[PDB]
DNA sequence: CATTAGA
DNA sequence: TCTAATG
């Protein structure tokens, strides 16, 4: 956690680089498991050979481990870090919609900068166009203060549209968080569950309302259950317009709402921990349900959930407010 | 690990 | 159809 820190950090840098700059899923996979185990190792690694005894650590990494222990650096790391091509890919990739694949491509053609991106907006698809457009605004955290206004809006419209809608804003924001990255709204409705062969309109009506009053300003991807756009609080009385925010809305079969809400609310750690617990308690938890375990090794039969409670009850835990879902 | 664009 | 990108 701090004993194997640089080691695991160097390893991750290395890993990540294989994967993006080059396309060596293998090495890239190498560094990762390695970085994974040395991370667990409960002792201060004092040398390569010592490391080496680890599962996943072979001679290559061992060597890196030595150089790094020996001199506080690494050559390949120094080299990479400097490498303009690689720097370039790492950067382009920051545009929402630009992944490694495309990043490499552009570079190839020679678009290495944000400005390059501009004169070449033609080479870019819709998503990427929007990502380019709100590059600054997207990089910005969302102050909770704003979160409350946004939530405020979405709730009112949702409701005006149909009163049968149930929406919950998940994420860190749900957990108390001072700021958040984007708004996640989980939605479900009664007339829509596991069976009841869809009802696309259900998601669409709402998106439509939202855009209607100018909350949603762009569509990154809209399908029949997941809408991915951009929103913005009305830039009030001039002098201060708001930053364009990322928003995601998902439609859920009402019969698997709370599992989902449970899930998305996190945190990753509360999850895993909540999940690990369900197991002893003789169950299984996932993004959509909770099924009792059966001795034959496994089992199914999706238990009926009416609120975040029932799930707790099931695994017979203490209801933990979202606020304290931290781990 | 699942959903959407796109070519 | 696959393969990318977001989560
Ligand atoms: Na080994
Ligand atoms: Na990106
Ligand atoms: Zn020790
Ligand atoms: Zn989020
Ligand atoms: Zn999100």
């Amino acid at each position: 956690e701090t004993l194997n820190g640089g080691i695991t950090d160097m390893l991750t840098e290395l890993a990540n680089f294989e994967k993006n700059v080059s396309q060596a899923i293998h090495k890239y996979n190498a560094y990762r498991k390695a970085a994974s185990v040395i991370a667990k190792y409960p002792h201060k690694i004092k040398s390569g050979a010592e490391a080496k005894k680890l599962p996943g650590v072979g001679t290559k990494i061992a060597e890196k481990i030595d150089e790094f222990l020996a001199t506080g650096k690494l050559r390949k790391l120094e080299k990479i870090r400097q490498d303009d091509t690689s720097s370039s890919i790492n950067f382009l990739t920051r545009v929402s919609g630009i992944g490694p694949s495309a990043a490499r491509k552009f570079v190839d053609e020679g678009i290495k900068t944000l400005e390059d991106l501009r004169k070449n907006e033609d080479k870019l698809n819709h998503h990427q166009r929007i990502g380019l457009k709100y590059f600054g605004d997207f990089e910005k955290r969302i102050p909770r203060e704003e979160m409350l206004q946004m939530q405020d809006i979405v709730l009112n419209e949702v409701k005006k549209v149909d009163s049968e809608y149930i929406a919950t804003v998940c994420g860190s924001f749900r957990r108390g968080a001072e700021s958040s990255g984007d708004m996640d709204v989980l939605l479900t409705h009664p007339s829509f569950t596991s069976e009841s062969t869809k009802q696309p309109k259900l998601l669409h009506q709402v998106v439509e309302q939202l855009q209607k009053v100018h909350f949603i300003t762009d569509t990154l991807s809209k399908g029949e259950t997941k809408f991915m756009g951009v929103c913005q609080l009305p830039s009030k009385n001039d002098e201060k317009e708001y930053p364009h925010r990322r928003i995601d809305i998902r439609l859920i079969p009402k019969d698997q709402y709370y599992c989902g809400v449970l899930y998305f609310t996190g945190s990753d750690i509360f999850n895993k921990n909540m999940r690990a617990h369900a197991l002893e308690k003789g169950f299984t938890i996932n993004e959509y349900t909770i099924r009792p375990l059966g001795v034959t090794g496994v089992a199914g039969e999706p238990l009926p959930v009416d609120s975040e409670k029932d799930i707790f009850d099931y695994i017979q835990w203490k209801y933990r407010e979202p606020k304290d879902r931290s781990e």
